[PDB]
């Protein structure tokens, strides 16, 4: 499976999706998604 975890450590809302995916993998993660309205990311990795 592939968990989706809210990013721990991301600024704000997700204006910048390229940010998301280093906060993603600067937290040991895949790659990150931007969820809902974008103004929230996400993380997701294999678990």
């Amino acid at each position: 499976r592939i968990c989706r975890r809210r990013s721990a450590g991301f600024k704000g809302p997700c204006v910048s999706n390229k940010n998301c995916a280093q906060v993603c993998m600067q937290e040991g993660w895949g790659g990150g998604n931007c969820d809902g309205p974008l103004r929230r990311c996400k993380c997701m990795r294999r678990c």
